[PDB]
RNA sequence: GCGGAUUUAGCUCAGUUGGGAGAGCGCCAGACUGAAGAUCUGGAGGUCCUGUGUUCGAUCCACAGAAUUCGCACCA
RNA sequence: GGUUGCGGCCAUAUCUACCAGAAAGCACCGUUUCCCGUCCGAUCAACUGUGUUAAGCUGUAGAGCCGACAGUAGUGUAGGGUGACCAUACGCGAAACUCAGGUGCUGCAAUCU
RNA sequence: CCAGCAUCAGUUUUGGUGGCAGGAUAAACCCAUAGGAAUGUAGCUUGCCUCGGUAAGUAUUAUAGCCUGUGGGAAUACUGC
RNA sequence: ACAAUCGACCGAUCCUGAUGUCUUCGGAUGGAUUUGAGUAAGAGCAUAGCUGUUGGGACCCGAAAGAUGGUGAACUAUGCC
RNA sequence: GGGCGAAAGACUAAUCGAACCAUCUAGUAGCUGGUUCCUGCCGAAGUUUCCCUCAGGAUAGCACGAAGCUCGUUUUAUGAGGUAAGCAAUGAUUAGAGGUCGGGGUCGAAAGACCUUGACCUAUUCUCAAACUUUAAAUAUGUAAGAAGUCCUUGUUACUUAAUUGAACGUGGACAUUUGAAUGAGAGCUUUUAGUGGGCCAUUUUUGGUAAGCAGAACUGGCGAUGCGGGAUGAACCGAACGUAGAGUUAAGGUGCCGGAAUACACGCUCAUCAACAAAAGGUGUUAGUUCAUCUAGACAGCCGGACGGUGGCCAUGGAAGUCGGAAUCCGCUAAGGAGUGUGUAACAACUCACCGGCCGAAUGAACUAGCCCUGAAAAUGGAUGGCGCCAAGCGUGUUACCUAUACUCUACCGUCAGGGUGCCCUGACGAGUAGGCAGGCGUGGAGGUCGUGACGAAGCCUGACCGUAAGGUCGGGUCGAACGGC
RNA sequence: CAGCAGGUCUCCAAGGUGAACAGCCUCUAGUUGAUAGAAUAAUGUGAUAAGGGAAGUCGGCAAAAUAGAUCCGUAACUUCG
RNA sequence: CAAAAGUGAUGUUGACGCAAUGUGAUUUCUGCCCAGUGCUCGAAUGUCAAAGUGAAGAAAUUCAACCAAGCGCGGGUAAACGGCGGGAGUAACUAUGACUCUCUUAAGGUAGCCAAAUGCCUCGUCAUCUAAUUAGUGACGCGCAUGAAUGGAUUAACGAGAUUCCCACUGUCCCUAUCUACUAUCUAGCGAAACCACAGCCAAGGGAACGGGCUUGGCAGAAUCAGCGGGGAAAGAAGACCCU
RNA sequence: UAAGGGGGGCUCAUGGAGAACAGAAAUCUCCAGUAGAACAAAAGGGUAAAAGCCCCCUUGAUUUUGAUUUUCGUGUGAAUACAAACCAUGAAAGUGUGGCCUAUCGAUCCUUUAGCCUCGAAUUUGAGGCUAGAGGUGCCAGAAAAGUUACCACAGGGAUAACUGGCUUGUGGCAGUCAAGCGUUCAUAGCGACAUUGCUUUUUGAUUCUUCGAUGUCGGCUCUUCCUAUCAUACCGAAGCAGAAUUCGGUAAGCGUUGGAUUGUUCACCCACUAAUAGGGAACGUGAGCUGGGUUUAGACCGUCGUGAGACAGGUUAGUUUUACCCUACUGAUGAAUGUUACCGCAAUAGUAAUUGAACUUAGUACGAGAGGAACAGUUCAUUCGGAUAAUUGGUUUUUGCGGCU
């Protein structure tokens, strides 16, 4: 599985606090940066890296993407003028199925009979109009966001369409 | 389908159809010895399985229950 | 002209600020041997005192609540295209957003005018 | 005896060519006249610089857009012959 | 047991529109009420014959396997001298 | 099941873990395989309640066979999503700030006092959920009712009922008529003698691995049991219905050529053989539209200069020098040089210039949007992204001509049955086909019958003619030396 | 089963060479089978040889060293055979 | 131990023996256990098979239902089968646990030996050998899980049985060649064998799924004999895996 | 057995506000709020008119029934008016066959008992058919009670598997590359946080799609192909490289690509050289050419597990490679077609051959601190292959001659 095969989703919704024996541990650090303070305050300018698709940030490329926009603006500022968000949560717990094997097994470990996939990762979903790398970054001179959504979309599956919002 | 043994101080058990119970090992504290052992003293530790009766009086006798243990018969 | 009851009936029938009326009719004021009840006067009781009370109404817009014109998404029966989607036959077409609006409706019973 | 297929003479059904017309309508292959708005080409004159051209006047050489008024043209979707 | 009384149902009765025939009888159909009555309402038995099937030579074919009675120590495991 | 063992069930007529021969015996096989005329009428199903039940079968779903009869198109409403859309409620987290108490710091013997980073609330700012839903379609569907004739008054009797409700009869009114002839089904119910009881694929949505054909639930078409055309090869798709034939007209889709039909017409980017997969990410091929900086108020390029005085401006720092970091932000000479575009040495030492100067004299340049191109793209038998090959014989947009399904379509003919009236004729609707049933037709051995034919030549052998519904039988020739059919 | 490369009790004992009954070789004494000729590939069936001395192959498998008579000379340790 | 029973083996053997089982000559020796189960032995003491209530007169007859053993309980015995511990603390100094405490059970092992026909962990750890050498041979301790009678241990002779070093050496190979016997080639005679798919190119393409066989394209003539192991998949039996 | 019926009375959990007390509070209270508390046991669900709180007395855990309907094919089950039976409660109205909606068990066979309608001359009685109850048949719709199964026989089965081919690339490899970091300054001499997109089919497997009248294994010998994801040979360019040592990239598939030791063995792991010792697929040519060490049964033993016969995702000892290629691939040799034809040359075409090092010698020159020692010539030969190969080599030569023993 790169996140090629982390596309998609008949991986259909299962999220609650109340109906689930667990989640494993995620990736993600932090949601806002740069500034915690100002989302349109100081920044009447953004761009949403607006999706096409209906696809599922995998909760691998969604800190990816994050902390590769975060190491990147330290040299402006460790707290310059954007606001990198994260949004959108892992709310849903993927589901991935292995080990598996039908026949000449330990137990037998079956894949079809044994159709549960067995909670693995993490994901979120960021479907159509949704967003998760909303940057909310400064009108005049040092806009620093329209390249670091190159930055972006590379750790993200899918074409996303920018939108200036 | 029908009968026998056992239940007592923590644990090991002594011992009993009416005047109402007994010692070791252990536990503690003081003597004692050059010290540990040994042993006395003092502290104690149970209403003798449990519910309810009989009697002047009950561990003890009665009706009935809990529970460990043991045996024959079953239909063939 | 009024007062009281029975409602049917639930969110356009909901709440606050604040005013105002008294014996046709209503409600507070105040207290108890003995029945009757207890923790306690919650059964029962004169002339009078009085709007405290509660039902009700006027004054009132602060808020529940509310609305054109206009703008618009999906889509059966089908019919045209695309990698992670977009666009059409043909029949209908909202919230969001707004000119603006707003102090119920209806039937029945008793009594005075 | 059905199908293919049959002398010789006359006729139907269905569609088109070509010639012509009605419903109903007037643009045209291209159609008059008067007044006002416009502005293209040829020829002449004048001015200025330069050897190559350009600007202004030219209704007084010749001709037009678009509107208004008056007057006159006008064969065809459909449908039939 | 009589019978009273209810039921599948037969037969009667009543009504709608068309309706032969008339202000009088007669024919048929659909629905419903009322009312009278009978049969285990199955209202004959026998027979040639047919059907699918239980059974019958049982559609044709492919096995491992039991009980009973014979014959093999001619070869061969063992015995003895 | 005994004989026998130092063991290996070695051994016993090639058979020994129970010798061999014969009989009962054709033991039996809940499993598998094989299995004999034709046409016509006509023809499904792979689904289920349920089982010590699973390659089965009682029952049910669906059409067998036979007799007697059976729609809807759509109008009025009534019941049910929460798709839609959302964060009220509940669920999961991102933001500003406000601020009790708590926590930290400091002065204090513990005790006491002074400050301050984190709260609900709440205002402002912003994320967001299959067991989370305030509001709540078109469109399909149920259930009831209607388009296709029933409503209402007065009086009496019996039940219910001691009131009253509900119904039928008596009785009045509302509510259509002339003329000629006569009754339609595309759906219900009953019942004898079979079959299925194991299927495939395409479209679409769900739970679910969108890594995979993991696996499950709903809904729909064709095949199963279907002609023919299209597609190089391919049941499902497209067009679509078939008994039997030639015409009349055209679908789905084709016309450079293998192989029939334009080397056509008009306009156009582009000519790479584009046509023939592919993202992040990127480009002076090449064209168009829109907006704007910019322009005789001298756009822009090349070539050519002034590289100035204050001055090493100031300050990071060991040093900082325009040339480290950071701020003031000028004066100068007021037709230009900023307190600076780029290079260079630790650095000076050295060098170049947007800003800007001087020649020249017209449309140039940033964005923004669209199209053709173009870059990213590797594998083994002989073209291998077409055979010949095409630069238009590519492609868009607009047009025209030619070709095109047993359907479409003309008319006749073949199959059973109905009605009118026998003898049967008119004639409606349909006719691809496997199980299966019924009907009809051809069939052997044999026979009650048996006459007829025969030795002047019977069956047969062999060979020819040889009707037409698929089934197989009459006549005729060469020849037989006794058998066999009218009815 | 066989006109089959077979099973099959069991008798007799010369010369010289080598213990005997190995081998060697003649007697008394016997005999070459129910098809044949000529050449004599590839390939399967026999031996020889330079140089090397284990280097090769599952594989010292295969193949090599050596050998008699007579005399000399010779190892641990014993259940002391 | 055979046989239905008669009748015998065992056996005219007899404990100096007969037989089932365990076993193996030789030579030095043999520590310890009664929970659980069998065999054998023993008597203090507990349980299991032979009643009698009811019908003859308007309500007043008759006969069918407890006692013994093994067992319970107690005693003998392991050449019949079986059994032989955990947690915690502790010595100069890296480093270790003599010894001690505590829990649990019926109660916790000697003489002698070790990384196995048994070792997860392990190219463990060390010496010597080898062009590399883990074998040869030298030990290490880090025992997943050694231990005295269906026995440890002393210890010579013998083998178509099992490894390595060492000496001479070897067609096995390097390295193949040459010559020879017999046949193949070729011929005569008589005369087999199980044995009967229309058919017999390749590259690309579709596809009952790896085509000479089907779609296109390239290619493909016949009379005849000797050769050689690649496919089709020969000679054949209803697969060896695998499930009913 | 009240944890039921009926009457009568009441509205919370909880917070704020403190009161001597207080420990939150106990108890209480003023003030505010109202189905969020309470619910056998789970989840949903009902509810203030109370299904919650509070107090007393009652015994319906009820007889005899059921119109009209639920409704499964069935077995089997529910709603169920209404009237009588009929006791105690209430002023009466009043509503229920014990329950807030809301899982909670056993037949035929049987067993034994109570209630009491049908019988052999015939007075009794034997024998036999409603109903209700005993009894962990949990699969809730139910036969005392345990099995290895390999000497081996027979009939069937991808109804079912080892495993093959297909598919995806799961598990993952490679590259582009977002490029912040860090290497002396310094995103890319080099090193690369954080990872992703396309390709791809190698680590490593998901899947019963397609297969039981055969789908026989591994390492090597031998001989029959094609490609380059490139080790070496031809040709080129660049560096944070002084010549030269060192470091990196493009054009391009004709040819060359070792010898031994550890280990079954490529892997694992070491050495001696040599100019030096590549990558990938192809039924890895590959058991009717070949070995049968690696690789599907059968003597016997140990460890480990189970009452045991015996077993094991653990090891050890012995244990079947038969035969003549039908058709084709295919390598040699002959026979016949525009008169004929001994004899041989065009090149429209088919098959083919292939490499490297050292030495003489270039040169002691280029260039340098020092070790060192480049461009470029002419000349020769040694490994190795094929064809040619018969003399100076090495050997064989049964043909024809020579030595010894019975």
């Amino acid at each position: 599985r790169p996140a090629r095969c982390y596309r998609y989703q008949k991986n259909k919704p299962y999220p609650k606090s109340r109906y689930n024996r667990a989640v494993p541990d995620s990736k993600i650090r932090i949601y806002d940066l740069g500034k915690k303070k100002a989302t349109v305050d100081e920044f009447p300018l953004c761009v949403h890296l607006v999706s096409n698709e209906l696809e599922q940030l995998s909760s691998e490329a969604l800190e990816a993407a994050r902390i590769c926009a975060n190491k990147y603006m330290t040299t402006v500022s460790g707290r310059d003028a954007f606001h990198l968000r994260v949004r959108v949560h892992p709310f849903h717990v993927l589901r991935i199925n292995k080990m598996l094997s039908c026949a000449g097994a330990d137990r037998l470990q079956q894949g079809m009979r044994g159709a549960w996939g067995k909670p693995h990762g993490l994901a979120a979903r960021v479907d159509i109009g949704q967003i998760i790398f909303s940057v909310r970054t400064k009108d005049s001179n040092k806009d620093v966001v329209v390249e670091g959504l190159r930055r972006a979309r590379y750790k993200f599956p899918g074409q996303q369409k920018i939108i200036l919002s």
